[PDB]
């Protein structure tokens, strides 16, 4: 298959970890943003003051209402 990126929560290949942080936000409001803009959401988990969320590796990671930044 085509060699890609392993989720650092998971270990699953696939995937590129990011942390998610933002203003008011919850599991909730992280998945709809992400499912908004269309993104895949792979594994969430909690991160120092936001979360840590896999996201696709070549997914754009543009989404209003969010800082997301590879971790």
């Amino acid at each position: 298959g085509g060699m890609a990126e392993r989720s650092l929560l998971t270990g699953e290949e696939g995937w590129r970890t990011y942390k998610a942080t933002g203003p008011r936000l919850s599991l909730p409001r992280l998945v709809a943003l992400l499912k908004g803009q269309g993104l895949e959401v792979g594994k969430v988990a909690e991160a120092e003051g936001g979360f840590y969320v896999d996201l696709r590796p070549e997914a754009r990671p543009e989404v209003a209402g969010l800082r997301l930044e590879p971790a």
